[PDB]
Formats: structure tokens, C-alpha cells, sequence
DNA sequence: CCC
DNA sequence: CCCC
RNA sequence: AAAA
């Protein structure tokens, strides 16, 4: 079993996993570092691919100084040395494939997820966990929540379950929409300002007493007095030292409250109910439907995603789950704004490739209608050969029964 | 006769098969297209569009044949279609360009080619431009031979209605007519000053203070009245007592019509002015101030070089470039600019927070790879930091087998000397 | 890294 | 139209 | 894994 080390190492290890029960030695051709031609090595790539395959002596590392020279390639493969050709430039595939031959060659089609012999479905067949797939991208410190460690929940214990619930209520009965336009007006009118609004008390006082200059047009009547019947019902569900209401009222708070006071009151009721409770609402409607298909959490499916490159910046990633070998990276937000929904799907459609090569779907949950996700479908679809979308939008419309669509677009 | 036949892989990437066409007309008689057909069952798209596309933009007409392939990824069903398709016209010479298409369809047709058949077989470089030909062991480059414009570039990735702005036909010069020559002239000094910093904290506070927040607040006397009232922490008194020499120059660069100053002081409008009256003073001025200036800013630190180096403004350079896909939404690319075959979109910000301009540089790499190819380069500049425009370089690249960077990153430190900076980058 |  |  |  030959293998060809390109920039892409899943469908190597996927092809690994499966015909080295059937073989004895390894040979993995890699690239070497030349940066006069522009040409990096993706040596780190063989080695994964070694490490997470247990190759440790039947693993055998040629390297090629040059991969885009015929010349220099063959050269290169005199000196040192089933065929599968799936990775590695074009160059590598055709001088490789006839080098040796002068003999079995197969190859891994990413569309429908089948080994060809120059047959047999592997999507169903080559699993792998969220530890090995971005280890093998060369991601590390990999750390993520599960459903019973959920940040919130330690946050606002004795009252999330109910908090949670009370939500999920709202959204099942399509008042999804609701919720969003009074976060805007006159949810985040209140409580999103300038920084540092909800930890400091004069800032706070300051921005409340400004906003009661509108009078009955001000957002803090709005917020006493049209504000629904189930959005009081949330914020009542909060524990009364972390309620953003005082009784039936906007609570002011007195020059005598403290910095901390505020804060370890607002901040974290404020923050949950912009956007991260969408987070736990989806993350639960799905995590009731995956494991009735097998798959395990913490390993094919999770929350809160996070991991690094050495010496690198770390990236989020709300929601992450692996369908077989193909990751489903999943970005969540309330937003029903074009501009901003645009940028978080730029955003989940270069992670999900970073972490789990060219072939990873990415889905974007936003709080636009019907029209606005269609259109922002057709601007980020870019072109890779296959009839199934890679990129998914959905919208508010989607929200009540977001489970079983999830269910219905991954598998 | 003596018929001469090229033939090409069309994948999904149609900027490789344009180049080695377009270099490889003048030797061939024959042109063999091989595309895929699309087949949902087995979830394979076609390419058949981009084919029709380098058919058009390579004016091969009659001599161009079509050989569509039912599975890319089936041994067998790639040798039976292309026996029973391939033309069978004797030839002298059959040159076959394997860079495109998936490694099956490379594999079986390189060698159905090597039985039947003179013979070469040719691949272009992405990393060093370089065209190899197996037999004959050159390697041409073809980085400085095969140009493209914006308008070819676009349509083979199958973009329409595109359109830019010139140098002379830039929005702002119609809109400051007389005095944008000034306008522009003081801010080019300031930066170029190393000012941009200081200029930069002072559009946070307290110049984005003042002239942003509501919807229409420059419009409305009431809204803004309303603002300026709600205003000894106020920004105002930064604005009147705190203001630095060189923006107290440039805002007096403008018309006293059009300027938000009142003579050392900041302009509040009386109770006698109309709503259209505080527009038609502040408003082109505040959009200028926060954020416009820099796209003109950067282009004209780069166009005498672009010039200098044989590109042509329109074609291989252009400012506030828009297009989009057949009954699809537009999108909006700052500066666009070509060296040899390669796209080169540049996104420009003022912004130095971290969150805005990592969302920024998602944007330009997507759209740079939707409109010029997947070897396309984004460079983002941005007003963060040498270590926070490093550490985005870093979050945001993606490696495909290259040393240099297809991500970079600029910084307030890079403004001064930008021209030189995005000259370097670009052309080496 | 919510918006 | 997408300046921040 | 359809200019690695
Ligand atoms: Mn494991
Ligand atoms: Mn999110
Ligand atoms: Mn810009």
C-alpha cells in the first residue's frame, strides 16, 4: 500500500483505516521544502498519517525535491524507494503510477464517498473522532463542552433547566421571530452601548439616564410595557439576582451598587439571551437525534469547539459533528442582517476546511426569512464538483423544527 | 493535413486551462476539450460551463472538440467513453495538458494517449508558473508571458456584469469637486507623516462619537439635536480642546460648506436648519472621514507603480470592483489587481478591532477564490498592530503547498510606505 | 468569538 | 449600496 | 480527494 502525501490528509487516512489490514508495508511519498520554487513540505501531514494509522516500522518517507517536474520526480523516486493516487499534484499521480508500474491502483472519490479500483462504500464504513481529525489537519490543545458541562449551566444553576425550557417553548410555538425583533428594539437598545456598558455603574446610569430623554418613545418603556407575555416569562426564569427586570420593571441601579454588583448580575443574563442561548437550543434539538444514529459525544458531535495551530491563534466553532468521515461545522447566530450573516459565512466556510480538509460541509442558522438565505446561498456557493451543497443556510423559518432539518441535511 | 491536436482536462479551476491555451494555441491545429457530465446519483457536478467558457474566451470555434465523461472517478467508464469519443483523425502530434480534472481522469487518459500515440505531456506550475513538458524537459515560464484581464478573468469563472472606477472617474472627486485634490493632498501627508494612528484613535473618539450611532442622524436636525444634547466627558470637549494640528488641517482642507468644524470649534447646527441643509454639509464628509479615504488613499499609493510596470488601469488594476453570478446577489471588492495571470483582490479597513477585520479577511479569501481561482492572493489592510495583523495572518491561512502567503495581512505600521509594501508583496 |  |  |  502506497500512499500519496498532498496537502489534504483525510482521504489518506480514510484510505489507510481501511487497506492496512490487507498489507504489510507502507510507503507515503511527501514533498520536500524548497522556497526558491515556492513549494512547501507536507511532511507534517506524512507523519500524522503514520501516528494516527500505527505505521511505525512498515512506514516507509520518500521525499520528492520537486513535485511539479517530471524530471526531478523520477530522479528522486530512483534513488529511493496498491497504489492509491487520490492525493498528491498531477505530476505525482501520473510519473508515480508508471514509475512503479514499470499493480493495483485505486482511488477515493470525495463525491460519493466510494474506494474505486482501476466498488466500495466508505461512508458508512471509516469512522473518525474530533481528536484524530484535527490532529491530523495539525490542530492541537483541541478542547470542547459537552451537554452536561455547558458553560451556562454552571452559570446560572437551579434556574437553566427552566430558563432553557421556557425558550424552547417559545421557539416550538414559532415565536422565534418575536424574540428576535425585541432583542433588537429594545433588548440590545438597553443593554449594547459602548464597551464596557454592563460592567461599570456609571456607565450604565449614564446610558439609562440619556435613553429616558425619549420618554414614552424611550426603549426602557418599551421594555416595561410591550413587552410579550412569554419574553417576561424568560426573564422571569432567571434567578431573581441575575433578572434584568425589577418585579415587572427595568431595574435601574443605584450609584450605591458596585462595579462587580452589576456585573456578576447583567453580564452573563445579557450575553445569553443575545445569541448564545441560540447555541444551546440548537446543540439540544440535535443532540435528542444523533445518538439514536450511533454517534457519541465528545467524539462525532459537540459544543463549543476549540483548537490552535502551534504558536497560532485559537478559532471558535459553535457546534461541530461528524457524519462518518465528513466533518459538519456549524455556526449559529440570531442575526437577521445581511451584512453580518454574510461575514459569518465566509467565516464557518474557511474553518470547517482548515480543521477538516476540502471536503467538510458548513451550516450558517440565521435569524433571516426565506428570501434572505437563499440569496446568501447563491453569493458564497463556490464550485467543487459535486451536486451536494457544502455551504448551508438556515433561516427563522427553520427554527422550531431546526432538529430533524439538521438531521435531514447531514445524513 | 498535418493536423495537430492540445488537449485539456476541464476541472473547476478554468484559470490553468486559459493559460496553457492561450500559450499553446499558435502550436495546434485541433483543440480536445474533456469535461464531466453531471450525474446527481452519483453526486458529480458538471464542467461543462467552464469548458463553454474557455471555448469563448480562446476563440477556438470549430476547431474545438467537446468530450464529455460520464463518471470522473470510474477507470472504466472514463476508457469506454473516451474510445468511443475521441477523435480518431490520424495526427502528427498529440500534446495533452493533465493539470486539471480529478487524479482518475489524469491517470487513464494520460495513458490512453501514451498507446495511441508524436507525443508531450505538459503541466502548469501553480507555485513557480512554470509550464513542464515531460519529454522535451523544459520548463517555460509563463508568469511574465500569458497576461489576463479582469473582464476574461471574471467571465471564465463565470461572473457578470462587471464593473469598476477609474482614477479619474472616482465617486469622491464628483462629490468634492475642486477640493478633493486638497482634501486628498492633507490626509496623504498626514499618514505619510506617520500619523495614522493618531488619526485613527481620534475617528474612535471623538469622531465616531459624534456623527455615528442612530440611523439618519446626520439627516435629521432632530436626531442630531437629540444626540448632541445627550453628549465635562462629553466627546465634544475632545473634539474642540483635545483635537490634534494635523486633523484641525485636513478638516479645514475641506469647503467651509462641507466642513464639520465651526473655526477651532465643532459645528452644531441652529434651529433654522433644514434637515437637508446638516446632509449637504456633513454627511459626505463624515463618510469620507470614516473610512473612504482609505480606499483612495491606497490606490493612489499604488498606481503610479502599476503604471510603471506596464499595466493597464481598467484591465489589470481598478478601484470599487462589483460583480456577480447569473440572477445572484453582487459582491464589492475594494481594489482588484492582476500581475501576469494571477488575481490579486485587496480589502481595505481603518478598523483596528480584531473581531471585525478577522470577519474582513473571511471575505476577501472567499471571494478572491470565487472570482480569480483557488491560486488567487487576498491581502487585507487593516489599522491593528504589527502583532495583531501577524496573529490574523496566522488564524486565517490555509496551507496548499506554497511558501509564499495567499493570506496577508497589513497593518497602521504598513500605511506610510504602502505602495512600496504592496509592490513587494506582490511582484516577486 | 453574543451582537 | 457592504465607511465603521 | 476536479493547477497538491
Ligand atoms: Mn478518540
Ligand atoms: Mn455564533
Ligand atoms: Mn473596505
Amino acid at each position: 500500500l502506497v500512499l500519496i502525501v498532498g496537502t489534504n490528509p483525510l482521504p489518506n487516512y480514510v484510505v489507510g483505516s481501511h487497506l492496512k489490514e490487507k498489507y504489510d508495508k507502507f510507503v507515503l511519498i511527501y514533498s520536500e521544502k524548497n522556497d526558491k520554487i515556492n513549494q512547501n513540505s507536507t511532511y507534517d501531514y506524512a507523519k500524522k498519517l503514520k501516528e494516527h494509522l500505527n505505521l511505525n516500522d512498515k512506514c516507509i518517507f520518500l521525499p520528492l525535491s520537486d513535485v511539479s517536474n517530471s524530471e526531478k520526480i523520477i530522479n528522486d523516486l530512483r534513488e529511493k524507494f496498491h497504489l492509491n493516487y487520490t492525493g498528491g499534484t498531477k505530476t505525482m499521480v501520473v510519473h508515480i503510477y508508471n514509475f512503479l508500474k514499470e499493480f493495483e491502483g485505486s482511488y477515493l472519490d470525495a463525491r460519493d464517498y466510494k474506494l474505486v479500483y482501476d466498488a466500495i462504500s466508505l461512508k458508512d464504513t471509516i469512522k473518525i473522532d474530533i481528536n484524530t481529525l484535527l490532529s491530523i489537519h495539525l490542530y492541537e490543545d483541541i478542547h470542547f463542552e459537552f451537554y452536561d458541562t455547558y458553560s451556562y449551566k454552571q452559570k446560572f444553576v437551579d434556574s437553566f433547566d427552566k430558563i432553557s425550557q421556557e425558550i424552547e417553548k417559545a421557539i416550538k410555538d414559532d415565536k422565534g421571530e418575536d424574540f428576535v425583533k425585541w432583542l433588537e428594539d429594545p433588548f440590545r437598545k438597553i443593554f449594547k452601548g459602548e464597551n464596557k456598558l454592563l460592567e461599570k455603574t456609571a456607565k450604565f446610569k449614564k446610558h439609562i439616564e440619556k435613553l429616558l430623554k425619549d420618554n414614552d418613545s424611550s426603549p426602557i418603556v418599551k421594555f416595561n410595557e410591550k413587552t410579550p407575555q412569554f419574553i417576561w416569562d424568560i426573564l422571569n426564569a432567571f434567578p431573581e439576582g441575575k433578572k434584568l427586570n425589577d418585579g415587572q420593571k427595568l431595574w435601574i441601579p443605584d450609584d450605591k451598587i458596585t462595579n462587580d454588583n452589576l456585573s456578576s448580575r447583567v453580564k452573563d443574563t445579557v450575553e445569553f439571551l443575545n445569541g448564545k442561548w441560540f447555541e444551546w437550543y440548537v446543540y439540544s434539538q440535535i443532540k435528542s437525534e444523533l445518538l439514536d444514529r450511533k454517534l457519541k459525544e465528545g467524539e462525532h458531535f459537540g459544543i463549543s469547539l476549540k483548537a490552535q495551530k502551534k504558536d497560532s491563534p485559537y478559532f471558535a466553532l459553535d457546534i461541530f459533528l461528524i457524519n462518518g468521515y465528513q466533518l459538519i461545522g456549524i455556526s449559529l447566530t440570531t442575526s437577521s442582517t445581511r451584512e453580518l450573516c454574510k461575514l459569518k459565512g465566509f467565516e464557518v466556510i474557511h474553518r470547517v476546511r482548515q480543521i477538516g480538509g476540502d471536503e467538510s460541509k458548513a451550516i450558517l442558522i440565521t435569524g433571516m426569512d426565506k428570501s434572505k438565505t437563499e440569496d446568501l446561498q447563491k453569493d458564497l456557493a463556490y464550485e467543487t464538483g459535486s451536486t451536494q451543497k457544502r455551504f448551508v443556510v438556515f433561516g427563522i423559518d427553520d427554527w422550531a423544527d431546526i432538529g430533524s432539518k439538521i438531521c435531514e441535511e447531514v445524513f
